[PDB]
């Protein structure tokens, strides 16, 4: 399995802005964001491919990805990734 993915995943998550009304009627999904590390240490280019839920949520799971960009692994050159983002209403 992976490792330092996840826990960027949780920092991602920690940054990531869910609405004051979206646990109170139910909202969840999973969103596909397209971007990438430079090998210089920032991050660039996101771009939302695929979603299941609120355009709102969209627009905030793209800037989560810039949000927590301090936190981030160096690759060895800039290739390219493509990773899903998640929400729930359970604490997660």
């Amino acid at each position: 399995s992976n490792e330092f993915l996840m826990k960027i995943q949780t920092a991602i998550s920690s940054k990531n802005r869910y609405p004051k009304m979206a646990q109170i009627r139910g909202i969840e999904g999973e969103v596909l964001v397209s971007f990438t590390i430079n090998a210089d240490g920032s991050v660039t280019d996101i771009k939302v491919v695929k979603s299941n839920t609120t355009d709102i949520l969209n627009h905030a799971a793209l800037e989560a990805i810039k949000s927590a960009a301090h936190l981030f692994p160096k690759p060895e050159e800039t290739v390219h990734l493509k990773i899903p983002i998640a929400y729930s209403l359970k604490e997660d």
